[PDB]
């Protein structure tokens, strides 16, 4: 299992513009287009993103191209972030994937706000950090996904994703 397979279990693949758990316009593998309520604003961002007139629909290939950019940007954001970098460097390969998954879903900013859990993960207090991560809007709003990510940080293995 790797970061791309993991995220693709979590986000799914949709070739037509759709709404987020959040109500936001998205396409592909969890590629947020706009937080704006117009399908028209979304369509426009879509065409800007792909470089063609898409009419709200893309190919598998265009979806994976967006996914490759988003993953790359997530990692680079982690590496550039003063709060994130140190935690990332301290972690093993599997747990590194769990932090990347959080950043992909919630952005650099959002994750950097989990101060206390970040501190515990750095310290390698896995069980404590798992309890702390669960006390969040994130977990309450998307519990099955949060629980998979959390188990991943807890154990350091890919079992939460075996099932799936």
């Amino acid at each position: 299992m790797n970061i791309f397979e993991m995220l693709r279990i979590d986000e799914g693949l949709r070739l037509k513009i759709y709404k987020d758990t959040e109500g936001y316009y998205t396409i592909g593998i969890g590629h947020l287009l706009t937080k704006s309520p117009s399908l028209n604003a979304a369509k426009s961002e879509l065409d800007k993103a792909i470089g063609r007139n898409c009419n709200g629909v893309i190919t598998k290939d265009e979806a994976e191209k967006l996914f490759n950019q988003d993953v790359d940007a997530a990692v680079r954001g982690i590496l550039r972030n003063a709060k994130l970098k140190p935690v990332y460097d301290s972690l093993d390969a599997v747990r590194r994937c769990a932090l990347i998954n959080m950043v992909f879903q919630m952005g650099e900013t959002g994750v950097a706000g989990f101060t206390n859990s970040l501190r515990m993960l750095q310290q390698k207090r896995w069980d404590e950090a798992a309890v702390n991560l669960a006390k969040s809007r994130w977990y309450n709003q998307t519990p099955n996904r949060a629980k998979r990510v959390i188990t991943t940080f807890r154990t350091g293995f890919w079992d939460a994703y075996k099932n799936l």
